[PDB]
RNA sequence: AGGACCGAACCGACUAAUGUUGAAAAAUUAGCGGAUGACUUGUGGCUGGGGGUGAAAGGCCAAUCAAACCGGGAGAUAGCU
RNA sequence: GCUCGCCGGAAGACCAAGGGUUCCUGUCCAACGUUAAUCGGGGCAGGGUGAGUCGACCCCUAAGGCGAGGCCGAAAGGCGUAGUCGAUGGGAAACAGGUUAAUAUUCCUGUACUUGGUGUUACUGCGAAGGGGGGACGGAGAAGGCUAUGUUGGCCGGGCGACGGUUGUCCCGGUUUAAGCGUGUAGGCUGGUUUUCCAGGCAAAUCCGGAAAAUCAAGGCUGAGGCGUGAUGACGAGGCACUACGGUGCUGAAGCAACAAAUGCCCUGCUUCCAGGAAAAGCCUCUAAGCAUCAGGUAACAUCAAAUCGUACCCCAAACCGACACAGGUGGUCAGGUAGAGAAUACCAAGGCGCUUGAGAGAACUCGGGUGAAGGAACUAGGCAAAAUGGUGCCGUAACUUCGGGAGAAGGCACGCUGAUAUGUAGGUGAGGUCCCUCGCGGAUGGAGCUGAAAUCAGUCGAAGAUACCAGCUGGCUGCAACUGUUUAUUAAAAACACAGCACUGUGCAAACACGAAAGUGGACGUAUACGGUGUGACGCCUGCCCGGUGCCGGAAGGUUAAUU
RNA sequence: AAUUCCUUGUCGGGUAAGUUCCGACCUGCACGAAUGGCGUAAUGAUGGCCAGGCUGUCUCCACCCGAGACUCAGUGAAAUU
RNA sequence: CUUUAAUGUUUGAUGUUCUAACGUUGACCCGUAAUCCGGGUUGCGGACAGUGUCUGGUGGGUAGUUUGACUGGGGCGGUCU
């Protein structure tokens, strides 16, 4: 659910949270559970490749299956789970076999839901059918980009794709980007949206909300003293220049896509 | 419940006076701000010089920073004292 | 040595880091000590540090480091797999008393405990570089039950007062005792037991997990403290023999109860929230490869080993970092009494210092402070500074407002002491006795005793009763920024910087981007409700016209147009 | 106006008197709507202004308590030249 | 020798298809109790991508420098034969 709190203080005025009490009030399953340390952006080499992350509330990785290969083998859900690696939901799949598993949840998926994967499953928000098998004009979500590696696709709170035609040995879909794509027609795609669609909802309401996320603040660049940013500096708030970011790229038109490798899988990139 | 409140420890450093070859190569006394947090601290580790890092001041990087220190090219050049 | 003074949440006590003999004793006084110096953290000599249980080493691992191979790189060399290292973390075992001039839970006494090795006896399925369980973990809050500790009484011992009174409801001192062993309570978690079956736990599996039936509801695990033993002891205020008043032998009475009570223990818990909360090993189990009248495993006893290094002293400081015996800085633990909300603050105990130049005089003037005639900001850039305000409870509290606030608004009233209501009340605690029992650390009754507010009434003293330290000045208008916070260490705390939120734009995963000649890493073990960049800066009303120029995003006919030919 | 040169713009408020301050006027030398515009409760060791209260801030200083200064003994610098 | 079509060969371009180089930060197997690497099998792309040399454009992202003199101070203006 949605709630939007009192402002008995500074802060709090806006915050929204994003309530759901149908997640599991506990731990997860530690043998799905490893470690995972916080990295700071910086990399082998020592350097902040990647700037405003650090710090941020403790962690641990979730085990999820993204390829869904237990074909022919029934699975019921026994609870949903908070994960902080993702801004989706998880629940806590069993299957006949005795094993245990992590997977998305999704659109209104509920505690009891059975679910199987593989070609003879049925078409039911849950279950993982390659795509040829698939009807056109449906919804999907954790797809695949290439046979065996593992879905890569609509992994987001509320994101999904949709299947739209299919020729031949690839099936074209509509991105959530609105990207016109084609992909081999062998890969696996689980039925329904990712369900915690209310997440794009959620109201911080103050700068240490996003500490604990793990984002650093981000300052400017129009007062940077010019060594630092090329905006630089300057009497006040002269700023006159093109917007363009450190290293000398625009940041406000300048389409930098330099792939040129697959030149057959995009059709209607956006727009 | 709270980046809530008064207020010590604790981290800060707004003003004043003293001190200005000082007790101190930036402190002291009187008051002051924050004080469950974007808090603070211990131990160890990573980022190295046109580079690092920076809630950004051209600040910090061993009392030294509009480009650290050491040694070297080097007895640089110096139509200037 | 007798006094006075100072800290006493330290200016006491115990350590890490660091230092490295500054430790104790004797001797010495050139130099060092901001003076003298018989003294000294000074000089010379000598002595001093005792461990199966503390710590390190060791076992395991984190961020992270090196890295056989190997990938990459003009050379140097760089990253990194298997692995090996790496604590600030996890992992078996000792408490009290006594003792040295200087060392201790290290030595002595007493009482114990732990992990291994070997051997003996009996019963036996034992086994890993594997599997699984466990170890294993967040913040906040809430009480409840306890202890350390403290208070009073009782008891024991002594005392009868330099000056009125002091054989009493008087004064002083003491009333301490551990780990360990057994008891397994308050209370927490959890339904167990027996058998059959199974796509999973890389292979196997009696253990894990899963599934279907049967059967009893009490089964087990965790767990402070209390109680008993440990302890016919030890210690013990004081006495008695040696007694150089330097000390040693023996002896040594009472050693109970009640109340209060922690920030610590039960609690790695309970409750709740979103930011969703380390790993590996030891340990407990599972079997495989393999070995079985073996080896191995288990129970009991006997016995052996538990090495090596460190331990002195200072450690908020005169011994570390600051050139000084420098008003500085420096992490962790213990946390007494009165008043108090309190680790504030004031006076004190234990304990430790009086700060390594003193004396006299009592001028300007400076520094740090007290007070003030009448006036009360006229001083001044400016109420700078100083003064004043200051607490508890009740009454009361405006415009505005995002309806939370503003607000402790402002303002007003009473605060002491004695007695009584009540020989000390409400309330808390709770004994004996009585009764019950699945007979235990039980339950219920019971209400002794202890403890202890607040309120009113009356009376009383004083100039003044929140008498001291301690402890908000308030109100009105308005600019800027929303706010909390953050920055120029060492002249700039701000209207800048951040900020939640909004927006444009890029990015379809071998993502863009960034670091790197490269491999490759971060981004991210993320996938457009996402990441990066840019600008603006809560929220509310809004964000208007212009694409000529620059740049960007696109297109097509033609013209120009490189190497190459 | 954190922007207004002419300028102490005019009027009014408050003051015995107000180049600052508040409220309107608009003649914008030279505001302007995300290098954001107009407001905005609340917050503020923020900037400016007006009151109450209290004050040695002042009229105008006076006395007292201490530490130096001054005298005596001991150790014994410095910048400068 | 003045001329014009299917063919043989020549090469040149557009397009379709294929695989044998190449790629694979796809799956699986082995070295091997190893998310590296290598090899092997298979699958998807496939002469594209990518790299190298030459080359046009872009390129304050990063460097090495320049940015005159006279002058009733300099600058501005003005002048330089």
């Amino acid at each position: 659910a949605v709630v939007k709190c009192k402002p008995t203080s500074p802060g709090r005025r806006h915050v929204v949270k994003v309530v759901n009490p149908e997640l599991h009030k506990g731990k997860p399953f530690a043998p799905l559970l490893e470690k995972n340390s916080k990295s700071g952006g910086r990399n082998n080499n020592g350097r902040i490749t990647t700037r405003h992350i650090g710090g941020g509330h403790k962690q641990a990785y979730r085990i999820v299956d993204f390829k869904r290969n237990k074909d022919g083998i029934p699975a019921v859900v026994e609870r949903l789970e908070y994960d902080p690696n993702r801004s989706a939901n998880i629940a806590l799949v069993l299957y006949k076999d005795g094993e245990r598993r992590y997977i998305l949840a999704p659109k209104g998926l509920k505690a009891g839901d059975q679910i199987q994967s593989g070609v003879d499953a049925a078409i039911k928000p849950g279950n993982t059918l390659p795509m040829r098998n698939i009807p056109v004009g449906s919804t999907v979500h954790n797809v695949e980009m290439k046979p065996g590696k593992g879905g890569q696709l609509a992994r987001s709170a509320g994101t999904y794709v949709q299947i739209v035609a299919r020729d031949g040995a690839y099936v074209t879909l509509r991105l959530r980007s609105g990207e016109m794509r084609k992909v081999e027609a062998d890969c696996r795609a689980t039925l329904g949206e990712v369900g915690n669609a209310e997440h794009m909802l959620r109201v911080l309401g103050k700068a240490g909300a996003a500490r604990w996320r793990g984002v650093r603040p981000t300052v400017r660049g129009t007062a940077m003293n010019p060594v630092d940013h090329p905006h630089g500096g300057g009497e006040g708030r002269n700023f006159g220049k093109h917007p363009v970011t450190p290293w000398g790229v625009q940041t406000k038109g300048k389409k930098t896509r330099s792939n040129k490798r697959t030149d057959k899988f995009i059709v209607r990139r956006r727009s």
